[PDB]
């Protein structure tokens, strides 16, 4: 009886195994755009993905991850609110059963159809496992998805999902360029938070882009064909794998833009 997204193991239950669920810097949050303060000291975000080396795509039973070789100084996030250099390790999405929900962060209570998380670890801690034990260990770049025109740079991901329908399936997924998932603008909000799935560790500087990307209805429909269950188990579609907004408590959300 491990954690998931259902009535009996979903977000409202996670605090029993992971008491930090009720902590002081949990994610996601609602971004109140009128209360977020423009901070002219914030730097432009530096996203340098020219040398990113995707390796593999994995259905891990809660989402799918596109994994990167993070053994060298490649694919890194700097600037913005960050001190020093953060290296890309994986990306994944959260999405809904319907186009009207799926994002983890919300904007003035608006839910997007999905949310992309590009996960990076602070190179001062040497690798990901040590970084998650630190309050400035990770930087997650969050990007909203709305349904409209297709995102051509997403299609390679969509097309491999049939090969990882079920929990534990992976496929080689080399040469995927995450630059194709980025909107035009790097305007962002930022706040201190947590992992949005167990273990819910309070180690993340969240950077949420204002501009969503558009994906087609057909692209997101293919996300919704994935399964939470393993092969030869009763089918439970992988949908609504999002945690709701958590209390802001004593935090300030800062905007990079006026
Ligand atoms: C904790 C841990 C360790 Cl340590 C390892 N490892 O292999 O070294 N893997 N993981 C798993 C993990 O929880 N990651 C995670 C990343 C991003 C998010 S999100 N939705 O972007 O906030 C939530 C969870
Ligand atoms: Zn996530």
């Amino acid at each position: 009886h491990h954690w998931g997204y259902g009535k009996h193991n979903g977000p409202e239950h996670w605090h029993k195994d992971f008491p930090i669920a009720k902590g002081e810097r949990q994610s996601p949050v609602d971004i109140d755009t009128h209360t977020a303060k423009y901070d002219p000291s914030l730097k432009p975000l530096s996203v340098s993905y020219d040398q990113a080396t995707s390796l593999r795509i994995l259905n891990n039973g809660h989402a799918f991850n596109v994994e990167f070789d993070d053994s060298q100084d490649k694919a890194v996030l700097k600037g913005g609110p960050l001190d020093g250099t953060y290296r890309l390790i994986q990306f994944h999405f959260h999405w809904g059963s319907l186009d009207g929900q799926g994002s983890e962060h919300t904007v003035d209570k608006k839910k997007y159809a999905a949310e992309l998380h590009l996960v990076h670890w602070n190179t001062k801690y040497g690798d990901f496992g040590k970084a998650v034990q630190q309050p400035d260990g990770l930087a997650v770049l969050g990007i909203f998805l709305k349904v409209g025109s297709a995102k051509p740079g997403l299609q390679k991901v969509v097309d491999v999902l049939d090969s990882i329908k079920t929990k534990g399936k992976s496929a080689d997924f080399t040469n995927f360029d995450p630059r194709g998932l980025l909107p035009e603008s790097l305007d962002y909000w930022t706040y201190p938070g947590s992992l949005t799935t167990p273990p819910l560790l309070e180690c993340v500087t969240w950077i949420v882009l204002k501009e969503p990307i558009s994906v087609s209805s057909e692209q997101v429909l293919k996300f919704r064909k994935l399964n939470f269950n393993g092969e030869g188990e009763p089918e439970e579609l992988m949908v609504d794998n999002w945690r709701p907004a958590q209390p802001l408590k004593n935090r300030q959300i800062k905007a990079s833009f006026k």
